[PDB]
């Protein structure tokens, strides 16, 4: 019931985590909103594929956008995500 | 550097957990020592494919045994995995 319904939404969460470069664009994301430039130049990635990690963030609920004219500003969404980023800032992000 | 190294065990980590059956054995074993028969017995697993998941935790370091005789008891192991089940258990797990 509840226990295949709740961990297929945490599943949801932790399969977008589980890659080093969506995990990199979260964790800029921790108590931060950036734009596309601001995480191209920190990144090292491609617009290309870095706009194919940012959708499959936006499509399942880790990030959410706001748009200043054409820029658009990411952010972490949802209160679960901005919980698992914030644990995992301080075991490897130093802080 | 240490981006790619840290965020490379971040990610087997998350990945280890990115399972809806291989999650439902640690969030059971938060604070928890259990055998192979109590696990099979709260999660309608077979043994064949139960022992595939426990394998795939033993071996990235998320959960250690202990024998008794011949009965292997399960435990997290990483203190990093043991605050991420913490975390997840109060948002999901209802406790």
């Amino acid at each position: 019931k509840d226990m295949e319904q709740n961990s297929a939404k945490a599943v949801v969460l932790l399969k977008a985590m589980a890659n080093e470069r969506r995990l990199q664009i979260l964790c800029m994301l921790h108590n931060q909103e950036l734009s596309v430039g601001e995480l191209c130049a920190k990144l090292q990635l491609s617009q290309s594929a870095l706009s194919q990690h940012l959708a499959w963030l936006r499509r399942d609920g880790l990030v959410t956008t706001r748009k200043e004219a054409q820029t658009v500003y990411y952010t972490l969404k949802s209160e679960e995500v901005k919980a698992m980023i914030k644990l995992l800032h301080s075991l490897y992000c130093e802080e």
